DNA sequence: ACTGGAGAAAGAAAGTGAAAGGAAGATAAAACGGGATTCATACACCGTTAAATACCGGTTTAAAAATCCCGTGGCGCGTTTTAAAAAATCTGTGCGGGTGATTTTAT
């Protein structure tokens, strides 16, 4: 990410990207794994939520065939 | 001639691999101290007796005990410090289903 932490050298204006997308597999451990890295963003990086540079992608889960 | 982009030089600041050495550990050789045997030899217990000591009666006298006056330092009180012990609060960890990853050899 490239903005550094602990409040003392964090600058939210080195940010690398100005778009992060979460992309998890589909089933229910994808899941726990986007809270666990909402969480993580929430409590360290308030601005960066603040600002809107998290995004969520929506992978499919099934696909149907009929000839 | 002039402008602005771009590439190359040059210079200064940060990360790096290697460095005696020394306190901090670690590991062996040595000196020590505490049990099992083995007796010869000195020690414990039993009769006999001369002698050394305990005890009583009455002095005494010099020394120690008893008594009075006083002037202090050594305990007692109140109030602070300061370690020491106790109660309270954090830190790891493993049990069993789940998610995702690493390494060395032969031909």
């Amino acid at each position: 990410l490239g903005c550094g932490i602990g409040r003392d050298e964090y600058n939210p204006d080195k940010l690398r990207y100005h778009s992060i997308i979460i992309m998890t597999d589909a089933d229910v451990d994808g899941s726990h794994i986007r809270t666990l890295l909402l969480t993580f963003f929430y409590r360290q990086m308030p601005e960066i939520v603040e600002r809107g540079h998290v995004y969520i992608a929506q992978p499919p889960l099934y696909k149907v065939k009929k000839g």
